[PDB]
């Protein structure tokens, strides 16, 4: 949850 | 997986 890879920023969910 | 809350920086596990 939040930035790298999950969900927020990066990869998986949300932006990036 | 990287950054804001999980394993890597900020909450969870790793740093921060």
């Amino acid at each position: 949850v939040g930035a790298x890879a999950x969900v927020x920023w990066x990869f998986x969910w949300x932006w990036x």
